[PDB]
Parts: structure tokens; sequence; C-alpha cells
């Protein structure tokens, strides 16, 4: 059974971030190491102020949110295909109990996307603390010499791109918490 | 149900603005930013300076504009494809109270559509005032020193498809509201 | 109803020109840009006598214009669509009503799709009167220095593919007056 | 109807040589042009040498043979497409004269396929007499001074491909003829 | 006949680590040779410093040991697909024999798998055993004058990328033993 | 009919090399050319000393060995096509004549197979003798200057997909001389 009040949303908002983030990939975060440039003559200073200040790209934390979250409906969607092809194989009690044994399955499923969505978000916020990105940097990771000012490719679009993911993400965890609770409402009324 | 005045040009109208974007993105505003020079020898000027004149791209805007007006549609239609799904379990008075609820979802989304195209037309109008591209700008932003004059890629072309874009959706803003008014009347000549 | 004298020519030409754009824009038109040069150490000059000479480049044309003249036969497709859902909800003297009503919608689309190729040809013509691009193009534009020349990428192969695509074209008009011809001598034979 | 003769061996090969020019086009001529250099301090002189030795470049001059030669086929196939449209429409002597009318159609597009491709073949032996690329090339077009050596980029590679289509071409020359000659044969017995 | 203990997380874990590798493939390793640079200036010692310490790309690897994980697969599937032929010929004892050829074949491809999986596992720690990337690198290869310092692209990126698919790989190779001991078990209590 | 022996295992390894191909050309032999640098100030010696030691690139001669491999499939699948279409005009002694004249065919076509993938590898032994790419070559091809050292881009990685290649090559040349060794002894059991 699924329930119109989150599975609707969840999906249509998940589609909605997997357009942005094939927008925003592709165009505003190609050149984000390209076009870094640092005011210096010192030769490998540019990939260690890059890495130093991007350890890993919005758009590659972004896509690996998106397949995490995307993991738990993958499984729950194989096991029950296994499960309707072993009840294809019985047709040429029970039934309840295995309906039963599925139900915990999705909601354990929905709790781990839940857990993923966090954890993915406090990443973000360790990694990068600003929500918006800044113009100049000061680097002094070696062999820059003393600090160096590097600039980056992009800030404003960038800002905008990330303002949309997380509140995006917030919104699929509000609506996650929703759904336990709202499964949990049901479960409760049955009995 | 479906109006042929409204539905039919509406989505002629949104693929042929797909079309548009999709020709203009690939192309015009490809080099956008590696074609952006300044006449400086100052290093960071070019990305500082690219950043203010251009804090988001115009295909980028326009590309979000299609999904967020895209969301509504997307919305109903897994909505209807639940409640079809909720009739066929049923089948293996109501339904008239199923259609009305139908009815005003349907209306709301095209009234949030409508919305959120004069929100991105607001939105475009508050970055570029002038609808014209510009070939030289005059730019002061730190690093720059002084004043420095920069040179767009494709002033021409940029604001030959701005023409044909920012023409596309006043016509869907027109056309959104004159399906909202004729939706009214005959809900009225239906009493 | 379909006419094999203007029907299948017209979509048989349509496709080839569709072929003969996604062959040219990807290959001769994508260094453009890239590759157009001036004799100058004026920084800049090479954008603006770019924008000058190009203001909108051919391929881009070619696009607008197919996208253009297939817009009616979209628009008359989703309108006989919504027609015969209409129709099958009408199943679970009118009928031909709608196949009147049907006939001058699609002939005001070939008028359309005539009006549309003739504007498009008329524009290429303003913009680009000689039919053959130069090897070297004179520039007086600020910021260049009294006249600077400039050197197009591939002059030759976009002649030919211009001769090409304006033949096409032309035999596309030719063709549309044919059918409206014919299809004005139908009528009349009918009574 | 189809003769194994020619219809299957002309399908296979034309289906080589469209795999053969995807091989070729993206990677071998891909850097056409970047790489084309000259030994020359002139600006400028890169662009139009490259002009003057490659009018039209090897694999475009193969897809518009590959087009043409495809237009007759799609031609016959849409007009038999609209016949089968108008016998179903009849369904809800004449047929013999049907038959009779697409026998000399398929023949006369047999024809056309010929003609095309023998014609492709001379304007290929007018731009480039010599079937193997040189590696230098001797240039004084304006603005070069006197003469200038410039280099191509893979003449090899590009030798052993245009052998490859140039003897594809000619066995669909001899094929079509055989064909051709088959037809006729297979008409006189029939009498 | 399938397992849902292995077969079910299998799957989704091999195509958990082909969208890793797409995503990681493309944008992460795109520019591991153009952006690697050395401190010097020594014509070759960046191609030559980079062949050293990148015999051969993550990505490569990853790519050829999902290929040859993915081959028993498709050996097996070819295999019963023409097992399936062959009983549809007899259409139009033996069978239990057949189903027991099967099942010892299913056996020895889930070992290959493990075995393969096994094998680039101990060749990624041959070739690089450190998990993580480092920022510099000390080059003594010919012609390389004495020692330089050459820099890594995304050394943060990369080794969260390698983390990521090892686990995956780890995780891989624990439920294959797993599934193979289940095998043995259910063959046990069959008899 | 088909061989399990020879069918499904050149069936996959066919495909396994299909995927081993696409994996290396798009990135491992991209390169291949820009990447390829000379210890010299002579312009045009890279060129030609490319050319000169890569008269073909391995990618290209794989990619070509898999489609002439191929084309005997595609004959003969067209070829049975074609009679099943003939037997089905005449549903609307004999068959036997027919299912003969077709075994000879799929040998004669195994043949021109194994012919194939034997002429492609001894082209490949007389191109590139040693399997293993070097790291410096010598070149004295005019206009270099005396001999000058150039530097290959990758080297070992390219040896690695070589020697995979190659051991597929052979693997497919011994399956085929099996299979027609197979089936000379099934034809004559069948006597």
């Amino acid at each position: 059974h699924s329930t119109a009040i989150g599975g609707v949303w969840l999906s249509v908002i998940f589609i909605f971030r997997i357009m942005v983030l094939v927008v925003a990939a592709e165009s505003v975060w190609g050149d984000e190491k390209s076009s870094f440039i640092c005011n210096t003559l010192q030769p490998g200073c540019n990939s260690v102020c890059y890495d130093q200040f991007f350890p890993i790209s919005h758009v590659r934390l972004w896509s690996l949110q998106l397949i995490l979250v995307s993991t738990p409906a993958l499984l729950v969607a194989m096991h029950v295909a296994h499960q309707q092809h072993i009840e294809k194989k019985m047709l040429r009690r029970h039934k309840v109990h295995i309906s039963g044994t599925l139900w915990w399955t999705y909601v354990i499923s929905v709790v781990f996307r839940l857990l993923f969505e966090a954890v993915f978000m406090y990443v973000f916020y360790l990694l990068y603390p600003g929500y918006a990105m800044v113009r100049l940097v000061k680097c002094d990771v070696y062999p820059c010499p003393n600090t160096v000012d590097c600039f980056v490719s992009r800030p404003t679009e960038k800002t905008v791109f990330t303002v949309f993911m997380l509140a995006a993400s917030g919104i699929c965890i509000i609506l996650n918490v929703a759904e336990v609770v709202y499964l949990i409402i049901r479960a409760c009324a049955r009995r």
C-alpha cells in the first residue's frame, strides 16, 4: 500500500532534485577547477588550494546523497519482485504473513532514507559551514608561499543552487518524519 | 477533463520553450565564462567581474523556471495515478466526491503555475533590467584596480534568444489567466 | 486526409534538413567563435568583431526556423488528439461539423508554415546578403583601433551548407505553395 | 518485392559505411582544424590555409553522400505507407495498377541512388585527386607571406579510412548496376 | 531458482557501484592527466611522471572489475536462453538432468565472480597500497632531472570515492562467500 | 540451429570486447595526440612524429576489426529474415533445400569471421610489433632536425588494454577454429 501524503510528494521532490542536479552539474560546476586561479607564480599552488578548499564538489555530494537515498527503494522493489516471483511459482495465512513482513521492511527503508538524508545534510554542514560561496579565499597550504588569494569560479550561482538543494533536502526530511508519524497513526487506528 | 483553449496551446508553447532552451544553452551560452575577458593584468578580475555582472546565467534561470512550472503537472499526474490505483483496488457518490476534489487541485495547480511564471519574470527583470545584452561592461569589484572594461561573448544572439523566451513566457502568463477565467465561466455555466 | 503530392515530400525534405543541420552544427559551426581571430593586440576586439559580423549563427537561425515550421504540426496534432479523446468520451451531423472545422485549421497551419519559411528566408537575406562566406572581414567597432582584419573559420564549408539549406528552404516554399493550390483545386472539384 | 542479390548486400554495406563514418568522424577528423599548424608568424594564415586545402571535410562529404543516398528510400517508404493508409481507408484491377505504379518508382529510386553515389564519387575526385593525404602542404594564400609549410593532423589514418570509404562506395555502385540489370532480366523473364 | 539473501543485495550493490563509477569517472577523474603538473622545465617530465605514478587509472580498474564480474552472469543467461530455445524446439527425467547441470554452472559462476573480485582487490592493493591519494609526489624517472615535485588533481575526492568503491567491493566479497555457504547449507538440507 | 560450445562464448566474448573498447577509447586514447610532445622548437615536428609512430590508433583498429567481424552476422541475419519473408509470402522438399543452402552460408560466415580476426591480428603485429608501448620514441622525420625525443601519453595503461584485447582476439580465433571442427564432427556424425 501507499500513502498520498508522503509518497507522491517524496517522488516529485526527488525528481525535482534530480533535474536541478542535472542542470547544475553540467554547466555551473563544470569549470570549478579549470577556472580556479590563485595570485602566485608557485607551480602546484592552484591544485593544492582547490583540494584544500573543495575536498569534494557540491554536485558530487548531492549525487552521492541521491544515490544513497534511492538504494532502499531499489532494495525493497527487488525484494517484492522476488516475492512475486515466488508467488507465481506457488500458483504454478501465509500471504498475510508475507504482507506483514513486507510492512516493517518498508518502514525500515523509510527510516534509513531519513537517516541518510540527515547524515548527508550534517556532512554538508561540516564541510561547508557557510551556505554562500565566497569570491576570494586565503591559501597557506604547501607549497604556496605565505598566503595567496584564490578566486572561485561562480560563487553566486553556486550559492543559489546550494540554497535550492538544501531547501529540497530539508523539505524531504520533514516529509519523511511526517510520513513515519502518519504510518504510526494509521497502524494505531487499525487496532 | 481538459479545455482545448488552454491545455493544447500551453503544452505546445512549453515544448517550444524547451526546444529553444536546448538550442540556446548548448551553443550560445556555452562559452559565456571562458570567452569573458577584461582589459587588465590583475589576476582574478575576470572571474569576479563575471560573477558580478552574471550572478546566474540566463539559461539556468530559464531551466529553473521550466522545472518549477512543470512540477505542478507532475504532482497532479502522480496524484491521479495513485487515485486510479485506489480505484483499481476498489474494483478488485464516492466517485463524484473524488472528481470534485480533483477539480480544485487542478485549478490550484494552474494558479501555482501562473504564479511561478510571474515570479520568474519578475526575478529576470530584477537581475537583468535591460532586455538587450551590452557589448562592454564597466567593472570596479575587488581586486580589479579602478574600473576596467570587460566584453560579453555573444550579446546580440543572447538578446534575440532572451526576447524569444520573454515573449513565450508572457504569452504563457496571458494564456494561464485566460484559462483560469474560462474555467470560472464554465463553472458558472454549469450552475 | 492527406495528399501524396505535398505531405510526403514535405516530410522527407524536412527530415533531410534536420539531418543536414545535425551534421553541420556539431562540427562545421562548432569553432565559429574560438577560431575567430583578428590581427590586433587590442583586448576584446575578437569578441566585438564576431558579434558585429555574426549577430546570430547560421545554425541557430536554421534551428529556430525548423522549430517554428514544426510548431503548427504539433498544434494540429495535439488538437486532433484532444478531439479524438472527446470522441472516445462520446462513445462511452456533428462529426461532419468536426471534420469541417478540422479542414480549415489544417489549411491555416499550412499557410502559417509557408509564411514562417518565407519570413526566415527574408531574415537570412537581411542578415547575410551574400550567400557565400568571405575569408577576410574588415572591423572598425570599438574598441578595435582604426580597421583590423579578421578571419572566418570555415568559409567554404559553411557556404556549401548554406547553399544546401537555402535550396531546401526554397523547395519547401514552392512545395507549400503548390500544396495550397492543389488543396484549392480539390475543394473546387468537390463542389 | 525484394531481391536478395541487391537489397541485403546494399543494406549491410550501407550500415557498415555508417559505422565506419561514426568511428572516423568523432576521433580521426575531430582535430583536423585545431591541430592544423603552419610555420609562420602571420596571424590568420592557419585558417585561410586550412580553408584552401580543405574546402569541405571528408567526413562531412561522406555524411552528405549517405544522407542523399538514403533520401530515395525514405521517399518510397513514406509513399508506400500513405498508399497502405489509403488501402485501409478503402477496406473500411485497381490494386494491380497500384503495384505497377509502385514498381517504376522503386526502379527510379534505385537509379537515383546510383546517380547520387556516382556524383559524390566524382566530387570527391575533383576536390581531393590523390587518395592519400600528404604530411606537408605548401600555402601561398593571402595574407600568408610568400609560401609557408603547413602540416596535416593524421594523414595516414585519414588515408586508410578514405580507402575504406571509397572501396565501399565503389562496391555500392557496382551492386546498384548489377541490381538494375537483374531487375531488367527479371522483368524480361516475366514476359 | 534464486535466494533473497544473496541475489537481491548483490544486484542492488552492483547497481550502486555502477552509479558511483558513472558519477566519479566523468568529473572527478576527467582531468587526472591534463591537470597533472610538475615543478620543472624539462619537456616530457609530466607524461612520464603520470605514467609512473598512475600506470592505470582507478576508474579504468573499477570498470574492468565490473565488466569481469558481470561476464559470468551474461554467460549463464545466454546459456539458459539457449537451453530454453532447445526446450521450445522439443515442445514443437531429461528436464531434471538439465536443471541439475544448470545448478553447478550457477555455483561455478558465483565462485568465479568471487575470485574475480578478490583478484581485482589484490591488484588494487599492489598498484596503490595507500587507500588515500597524496597531494605531492616525488619523481626521478628519465628524463626528469634529479627529483621533481608533481601535484595530483583531486586527492581528497578521489580518496573518498576510492573508500566508497573499496567498501562496496569488500561487502560484495563477503556477501558472495555468505551466498556460497548458504547454497551449501541448502543443498545439505535437501538431502 | 546453434551450438552452445561456440555461439554463446563467442557472443559473450564479443560483448566483452565491445565494453573494453568503449572503456578504453573514450578516456585512455582520447589525448593520444594532444598530449603527444617532442623536445624540439621545430613547428610541425609533433604532428609528423605522431603520424610516423601511430599510423592508425589502436582503438580505431579494434573498432574496425569488430565491425568487420560483425558484418557476416548481419549478412546472414538479413538473408534469413528475407527468407522468412518469402516463407510468409508462400504461406499466404523445398524447405529442406532452403535449410541446406542456409547451412553452408553460416559455415562460410564463420570461416570469414575467423579469417578477418586472423588478418587483423597480423596487421596489428605488422604495425606494432612490441605488445608494450614505450615511454620515449626517437624521431627523424622531416622537418624534425636530426633526431628528437617524443613522449607517449599513457604507455602502461595502453599496454594493459592492448594485452586484454589481444588475449580476447586470440581466444576468439581458437574458439572459431574449435567451432568449425565441431561442426565438421557433427556433420560427419549425421551421416
